[PDB]
């Protein structure tokens, strides 16, 4: 509770234009910014999971990071992140936090025309159930929905997205769209 | 309670990025990003251009820099930044720069005369306790007040600390 508010959290978000996608990680402790991570992924590509795990394995904080937060299960548009794989390879649980429910049928209608639709379908399936609690939607790897909920709450400063996600979004957007 | 804009850079053998961070009471509110030439001449323009751009531009109390030296020796004309932006500039440094050695280690580059003038206009270096500052558009005393107001932990302006972390992650991490 009070205790979990002090745990070290990694928040990741992206930004992309017509040509480049960057992915930013931010490490916070009680909202206090301690470090950043950076990488680039292929737009609508297939490398996001590998790229994200490799990025984390470069953190000097990896043994102290208690949770990874993500804004969805895709980055760079349609570059899916296998959250179970991230959990397994990094040993850090993952909470996906979405302030808008994704339209998964719509998403698939796009995905079905991309390279290796079979892998993409599998990655979406392993993300599991979308849980509605409060005004946000979550998916998780390595946590029950209740545990995920506690972690999201503990990661908030002002507003409804985990603090390091909010900050990584601001960085990534500045790199691309500025 | 002011918004402060803290700028830092990072570079390697190929690229130099410059990152701006806007904080209010240490709370991160926004970021700015540009690239400049290593050991080049475009930093002042790029920095002014970056500030203009931005959505907090008329809310910024001052701009903090960790030196005038971005991208190695791509020097920032702080008087020009202040004149063009109307935002005062405070340079905050942990180490008293040996400007004798600085003038020597630069003679190799194109248009040294231009560079020499940029060094000169930054003006007097003041020991402000513990750090050293230069200013454009504020007195030592007003600058001192703003530096103190911008600290969270440690002796460097919070948004400078945070822009360093970002820039270094992009280039080196």
């Amino acid at each position: 509770g009070n205790a979990m508010k002090k745990w070290r959290f990694l928040g990741i978000d992206d930004s992309f234009d017509d040509r480049k996608c960057c992915v930013v990680g931010c490490v916070t402790c009680g909202g206090y910014v301690e470090g950043f991570l950076y990488t680039e992924i292929d737009i609508d590509g297939l490398d996001a999971t590998d790229k994200l795990i490799s990025m984390v394995r470069r953190s000097k904080f990896r043994e102290q990071i208690k949770c990874i937060f993500l804004p969805g299960i895709t980055l760079g548009g349609f570059n899916l992140v296998d959250i179970q794989r991230v959990y397994r390879e990094t040993k850090i649980p993952v909470v996906v936090v979405m302030r808008r429910k994704p339209d998964m049928e719509e998403f698939d209608s796009a995905m079905r025309n991309l390279e290796n639709y079979e892998l993409r379908r599998k990655i979406v399936e392993v993300a599991g159930e979308i849980h509605r609690i409060g005004d946000i939607y979550i998916q998780t790897a390595g946590l029950t929905p209740s545990e995920a909920e506690k972690l999201v709450k503990a990661s908030l400063i002002k507003g409804n997205m985990p603090e390091p996600v909010r900050i990584s979004h601001l960085v990534a957007s500045a790199i691309i769209h500025g």
